[PDB]
């Protein structure tokens, strides 16, 4: 359980990093705790594997981000305060009773160097815990496999977030549409995660190419928000449009909710050939709203 060393070298090029809560005593149900772990190398390195070290009963949710400024410098903190004060580049999400996302063979996230993130920030959410267990420190976390051997495919995140959108009170279905033109080298989408708050019914993401929608994925965002795998990975390519839709319900809500708060985020996890690769992309617009008249019917079907 509690108390390998922080850094464990493996061959010339490889090392393991144990990212572990420093003996925390979670009081209270659904409390999100955070710790940072600086990268031991200044040079470019590649995260090529992950291994959860989650306590069985206590832990329901773990996230790992890549970023440059962690919100606290303390040995741990509460992620209510924040994760990183800058852009938090998400790398790994784990839920209990969830298919954990596993990097395809030659894929790694690019960290360190001038570009890449310097810190990992770990986020561990605990269940109901409860009972008469205050005499218990927890060291939950995850081990990361890093190497300085350059990888031929580089993983990254395409984040789609809604910003315009107002949820009127009482309307049973409200749609939040997001769309950008893709204008880079090809990316290959292998997983997705969806974030909303209370009112999300379902989030869906698509590549649209010559007016044909291909599914990237869809999920009820009230399920655990891990990275779900893509059945067959989707190449997204120059002149494709990425388009997302969230269905909210303002049933019972007392007044207008904006995006008292709500979010629609789609995390699209991809790989790109190392030379043309980018670690991060974003859409926060709906350039092609007219298009959504076309959207497959399956995108408005609830996932209860
Ligand atoms: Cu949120």
């Amino acid at each position: 359980e509690c108390l390998i060393g922080p850094v464990t070298p493996l061959d010339a090029s490889d090392f393991a990093l144990d990212i572990r809560m420093p003996g925390v005593t979670p009081k209270e149900s659904d409390t999100y705790f955070c710790m940072s772990m600086r990268l031991p190398v200044d040079e470019e390195a590649f995260v090529i594997d992950f291994k959860p070290r989650a306590s069985m009963d206590t832990v329901h949710h773990m996230l790992l981000f890549g970023c440059n400024m962690p919100s606290s410098t303390g040995s741990y903190w509460f992620c209510d305060e924040g994760t990183c004060t800058d852009k938090a580049n998400i790398l790994y999400a784990w839920a209990r009773n969830a298919p954990p996302t596993r990097l395809p063979k030659g894929v790694g996230f690019r960290v360190g160097g001038e570009t890449g993130s310097k810190y990992f920030v770990l986020q561990v959410a605990y269940g109901d815990i409860s009972a008469f267990r205050d005499n218990h420190k927890d060291c939950s976390g995850v081990s990361v496999h890093l190497t300085r051997v350059p990888q031929p495919l580089i993983a990254g995140m395409y984040l789609m977030m809604s910003v315009d959108t107002v949820i009127p009170p009482g309307e049973k279905v409200v749609n939040a549409d997001i769309s950008c033109q893709y204008k880079m080298y090809p990316m290959h989408v292998f997983a997705y995660r969806v974030h909303t708050h209370h009112l999300g019914k379902v989030v869906s993401g698509y590549r649209v190419r010559n007016g044909q929608w291909t599914l990237i994925g869809r999920q009820n965002p009230q399920l655990p928000q891990a990275f779900y795998p893509v059945e067959h990975p989707v190449d997204v390519t120059f002149g494709d449009i990425l388009a997302a839709r969230c269905v909210f319900t303002g049933e019972g809500r007392t007044e207008a909710t904006h995006i008292s708060d709500e979010m629609c985020n789609l995390y699209i996890m991809y790989y790109m050939e190392a030379k043309y690769a980018l670690s991060f992309m974003t859409c926060t617009k709906n350039v092609a709203p007219d298009m959504f008249r076309t959207i497959p019917a399956e995108a408005n079907i609830p996932i209860p």
